[PDB]
């Protein structure tokens, strides 16, 4: 599924996003926009041999299984191509691992890169929130 940028905000938030661990809604919003184009079937391989999967591009490295990336981890205890479904609840879920970790939301190299630091809450302006 390709959400739209308010369809997904809602969604995010429906989901606990807003605010999880002080980001708000705009940081996750931009940074699925810039990590996945917000398409929950996008994959990405890594020169490592992981993949990234769906609307915020989590690694087979270390959260999820993709039966192809040896000795990597599972920590959100799940396969990959769950991360890929219309219904975000894995992702989140999983995402709330990640940002939990140590490193916030720098784990995701689109949000260093494009999202923090700017006008995040451009990415929810005119949503119905
Ligand atoms: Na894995």
């Amino acid at each position: 599924k390709v959400f739209g940028r308010c369809e997904l905000a809602a969604a995010m938030k429906r989901h606990g996003l807003d605010n999880y661990r002080g980001y708000s809604l705009g940081n996750w919003v931009c940074a699925a926009k810039f990590e996945s184009n917000f398409n929950t079937q996008a994959t990405n391989r890594n020169t490592d041999g992981s993949t990234d999967y769906g609307i915020l591009q989590i690694n087979s490295r270390w959260w999820c299984n993709d039966g192809r990336t040896p000795g990597s981890r599972n920590l959100c205890n799940i396969p990959c191509s769950a991360l890929l479904s219309s219904d975000i609840t894995a992702s989140v879920n999983c995402a709330k691992k990640i940002v939990s970790d140590g490193n916030g939301m720098n784990a995701w190299v689109a949000w260093r890169n494009r999202c923090k630091g700017t006008d995040v809450q451009a990415w929810i302006r005119g949503c119905r929130l």
